[PDB]
C-alpha cells in the first residue's frame, strides 16, 4: 500500500546476515562456485527449499555464513541492507550482527565490525547518520547462544569500545534449542552495568524457566515472546520492557501458528509497547512495509492510529535524547499529512 510504504518507520529488529538480498547472495554464491569452494546446485537448492522452520532456518544460517564471512562481503552487505531500509523510510534503524572470527582469513570480531563500519561509510545512495533520504543508523552487537561465557564478554568488550562508531547496546540471539542463560548472564550483567543497551530474543521456544530469568534479568527490550505463559506476560506488564514484533518470521517459522491468534493484539489491546520489526527481510521473503500492511490489516488501524503506532517507537530506541527529539521532529513533520 502507498501510504504504508510513504509513512516513516523504525527498524529495531534486523539481522545483517539475514536482511540479504535475493540476487547478492545467489552471486556470491554463483562466485564462491566459479572458485570451486561449493557446489552451486546444492547451495541454490538449499536456499530455494529450506522451509525456514525454526529448526531448518539455522541449518540454512549456517549456509549463509559460509557464503558471507569475509571482509568484503561484509561491508557490501551492510550498505545493501541500510540502502534498502531507507528506501522504505525507515529514518532510524538499530542493525543487529553477531562479531565472527576466522582465523584462515584472518578475520577477529573486531575486524569484522570494523568491515560493517566500511559499510556504512560507503553508503551513497541515502544521507546516513551512524553517529533524499536520511536514516539514522545504530548498531548492536549479537552474542550466539552457541558462544562461551569468555566469547561472550570479548564481545561486550569490543561494544564498549566501539560506543564511539554509534554501537548502543548487545543483543542474545542464536538457536533458542542451545545454550544456557546461565552462561550468558554475566556478560550480559557487565554490558548492562556498563550502561550499554539490551535486548533479548526471549520465549521462540517453551521453556518457562528461562522465560523468568531474562524477565528478572529486566532487559531493555525482548524479541518475539511466542510461548509466554500468564505469569510472564504479566511480569512483562509490570515492568513495561517493549515487545519486538516479528509477525512473518513468527508465521514461518511455525512459532505462532496464524496472525489471527498473534499476542500483538492483545499487547496492542492492554496499551504495552510493541514495535513491528522484519527479524530476517532476506530469509522470510518480507520488509517493514509489508509488517505494517499485515498489523494494520490484522488490527483494522485507520492511517491515523497506524501513525501513532510507528510513531511511539520512538521511545523504545536506544538512541541519545538528541536523536530521539529529531525522530520526534521528522514524524511530526509527516504528521498531519494523514
Ligand atoms: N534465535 C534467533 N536468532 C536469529 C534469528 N534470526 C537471525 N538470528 C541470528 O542472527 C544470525 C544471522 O545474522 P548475523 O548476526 O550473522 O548478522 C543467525 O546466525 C542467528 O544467530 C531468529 O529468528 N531467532
Ligand atoms: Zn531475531
Amino acid at each position: 500500500m502507498e501510504w504504508i510504504q510513504s509513512l516513516p518507520k523504525i527498524e529495531l529488529h534486523a539481522h545483517l546476515n539475514g536482511s540479504i538480498r535475493d540476487s547478492t547472495l545467489l552471486e556470491l554464491a554463483r562466485v564462491l562456485g566459479e572458485k570451486g569452494v561449493i557446489v552451486f546446485a546444492d547451495v541454490e537448492h538449499v536456499i530455494q527449499k529450506n522451509d525456514r522452520s525454526l529448526v531448518e532456518v539455522f541449518k540454512l544460517f549456517d549456509l549463509i555464513h559460509k557464503l558471507t564471512t569475509d571482509h568484503k562481503t561484509v561491508t557490501r552487505i551492510t550498505r545493501e541492507v541500510v540502502e534498502d531500509f531507507a528506501l522504505e523510510n525507515v529514518v532510524y534503524l538499530e542493525l543487529r550482527t553477531t562479531p565472527k572470527r576466522s582465523d584462515s582469513i584472518g578475520m577477529s570480531k573486531r575486524s569484522y565490525m570494523e568491515a560493517v563500519i566500511q559499510g556504512l561509510r560507503s553508503v551513497s545512495e541515502v544521507d546516513i547518520d551512524f553517529v533524499r533520504k536520511k536514516i539514522y543508523v545504530r548498531l548492536l552487537l549479537s552474542i550466539d547462544r552457541r558462544e562461551t561465557t569468555e566469547s561472550a564478554m570479548e564481545t561486550v568488550k569490543l561494544a564498549l569500545e566501539m560506543r564511539d562508531v554509534g554501537v548502543v547496546g548487545i543483543d542474545l540471539s542464536g538457536n533458542p534449542l542451545v545454550g544456557e542463560w546461565s552462561t550468558f548472564l554475566p556478560a550480559l550483567q557487565y554490558a548492562k552495568d556498563n550502561d550499554l543497551h539490551i535486548t533479548l530474543h526471549c520465549g521462540e521456544v517453551p521453556n518457562p524457566k528461562e522465560i523468568q530469568a531474562m524477565l528478572d534479568f529486566k532487559p531493555h527490550r525482548i524479541g518475539h515472546a511466542c510461548f509466554f505463559k500468564d505469569e510472564d506476560w504479566t511480569k512483562l506488564k509490570s515492568f513495561r520492557i517493549p515487545v519486538e514484533i516479528c509477525l512473518t518470521s513468527n508465521i514461518v517459522t511455525k512459532s505462532i501458528s496464524s496472525i489471527d491468534i498473534h499476542h500483538f493484539a492483545d499487547l496492542y489491546n492492554a496499551k504495552h509497547p510493541l514495535i513491528l520489526c522484519t527479524n530476517d527481510f532476506g530469509v522470510f521473503s518480507t520488509s517493514l512495509s509489508n509488517e505494517y500492511a499485515l498489523a494494520v490489516r490484522s488490527l483494522g488501524l485507520s492511517k491515523s492510529e497506524t501513525f501513532a503506532l510507528a510513531r511511539a517507537a520512538i521511545d523504545a530506541t536506544f538512541a541519545e535524547d538528541e536523536v530521539k527529539q529529531q525522530l520526534r521532529f521528522i514524524f511530526d513533520s509527516a504528521s498531519p499529512e494523514h
